[PDB]
């Protein structure tokens, strides 16, 4: 996070929850999120989607302790689950301010006691909100930030209407609080709240080829950490049908990288030690959708059909620059840009550098 709008202890306490860095559209998200601007987000369930919002806001809030104060900060999620995280997430990078969680199926008792208290970030589902704002123990005219997490799912629950009427009462034109939208797709639904309650000046952050063409990013990443964090730029980058291609050296990288249980369920391995039949069989599965992560060697991948994807990655630095740039042309599906990731090791440091020179380009170290 160096030249990030992050403090010091802001970045002790990211460091206690196994936080060191935040993937390019994450951090995009920050700068949108820092600037004052309106956004509509696109980024599925993750522990730095959070992040892109929450440390920012926070910085802010930081930077700006009366007895039942109202929030500043509403976050509105579908369940009580995913309430719970984004308050804990909060509250981990914040000792500073009061961060509460009010949802339903629960007494009001220790609600009714976190608002005489004061609060500074409120998280909520809908219904319990909508409660608190009718029988007039809630304040909500005096929030500077409104979060609608996982729009998607909160549609889906029947909460639209629910989340309009909340709306209604915190932006009553000018000085109207600034509105973070998140979800993985974007309906019908996410621009007509848009269109009515967000500034004209919106931005969106969502991978569509915006003059880019192709992204090429560099993780330092121990051999033994790597895995989870395959996981996690799927996760971020790819989505709901996509298509991934892993690259290692060793069979045995590929064997058990497609066995482990960051991606054992989506992921399928291709090497030289499998039949020629099973390896026509899985190559077919991958470009029909039978599943979304396909773990090949770069040996077994020389020549082979391989489809348009949405997600590269590299295990260790390529050997044959020559097929990773090949490999970077046929990235990014539905025109969004391509992501190309490459792992390295501390000890592979100079072995990402002579990729560098013999691809001219320039690695995202991140
Ligand atoms: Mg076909």
């Amino acid at each position: 996070f160096s030249n990030f709008p992050i403090s010091e202890e802001t970045i002790k306490l990211l460091k206690g929850r196994g936080v060191t860095f935040l993937f390019p559209i994450q951090a995009k998200t920050f700068h949108h999120v820092y600037s004052g601007k309106d956004l509509i987000a696109q980024a599925r369930t993750g522990t730095g989607k959070t992040f892109s919002f929450a440390i920012p806001l926070i910085e802010k809030l930081h930077g700006e302790r009366k007895r039942g104060r109202a929030p500043q900060v509403l976050v509105l999620a579908p369940t009580r689950e995913l309430a719970n995280q984004v308050s804990k997430d909060f509250s981990d990078i914040t000792k500073k301010l009061s961060v509460a969680c009010f949802y339903g199926g629960t007494p009001y008792g220790g609600q009714f006691e976190r608002m005489r208290n004061g609060i500074d970030i409120l998280v909520g589902t809908p219904g319990r909100i909508k409660d608190h704002i009718q029988n007039g123990k809630l304040d909500l005219t005096k929030l500077k930030h409104v979060v609608l997490d996982e729009v998607d799912q909160m549609l889906d629950m029947g909460f639209a209407d629910q989340v309009e009427e909340i709306l209604s009462v915190a932006y009553k034109s000018e000085d109207n609080p600034q509105t973070l939208l998140f979800s993985a797709t974007c309906p019908h639904w996410v621009f007509n709240v848009a269109k009515k309650y967000m500034k004209s000046t919106y931005e969106q952050v969502d991978l569509i080829k915006t003059a880019i063409t192709v992204e090429h990013l560099a993780i330092k990443c121990h051999w033994t950490q790597r895995a989870a964090v395959i996981g996690d730029v799927i996760r971020v980058y790819s989505g709901h049908q996509g298509r991934t291609i892993i690259f290692c050296e060793t069979k045995k990288e590929a064997q058990e990288l497609s066995q482990n249980s960051a991606i054992k369920q989506d992921a399928q391995s291709l090497h030289g030690d499998i039949p020629q039949k099973q390896r026509e069989i899985t190559l077919k599965g991958f470009r029909n959708g039978s599943f979304g992560v396909l773990v090949a060697t770069n040996v077994a991948a020389r020549g082979l059909d391989i489809p348009e994807v949405d997600l590269v990655i590299q295990s260790s630095p390529p050997k044959d620059v020559e097929s990773y740039i090949h490999r970077s042309g046929r990235t990014g599906r539905a025109g969004r840009t391509g992501v190309c990731i490459c792992f390295y090791q501390h000890k592979e440091e100079y072995q990402l550098v002579q990729v560098e020179q013999k691809a001219g380009i320039k690695f995202k170290r991140i």
